[PDB]
């Protein structure tokens, strides 16, 4: 069951995935000691999910089968569909990032994998 609001406990590789892609040190040494509350509100198809990422809230919505336009973070706009495999897997190729968001009992597990970067949150259900 995905409708709940999920605040970082674990984040394993921060420094190496936000370098490969385009951000700055400051943010990263910022964004690294605030825990993040990342929500997600399943309809059925439709997921209306609102990341608060430091200080700037990032929100946007996919609808599983269907084309959606999501907010990359270099760029602007990325055409990537989610997936659904089991009511816990939410998988979709995103900027060359297969996100990997696997849900285990009241935890949420989001693997984002760009070639040789392993980018795992572990975010409990709160």
């Amino acid at each position: 069951s995905f409708s709940g609001k999920y605040q970082l406990q674990s984040q394993e590789n921060f420094e190496a995935f936000m370098k490969a892609i385009g951000l700055p040190e400051e943010l990263i040494q910022k964004g690294k000691d605030i825990k993040g509350v990342s929500e997600i509100v399943q309809n059925g198809k439709h997921f209306k999910f609102t990341i608060t990422a430091g200080s700037k809230v990032i929100q946007n919505e996919f609808t599983v089968g269907e084309e959606c336009e999501l907010e990359t973070m270099t760029g602007e706009k990325v055409k990537t569909v989610v997936q659904l495999e089991g009511d816990n897997k939410l998988v979709t190729t995103f900027k060359n990032i297969k996100s990997v968001t696997e849900l285990n009992g009241d935890i949420i597990t989001n693997t984002m994998t760009l070639g040789d970067i392993v980018f795992k949150r572990i975010s409990k259900r709160i």
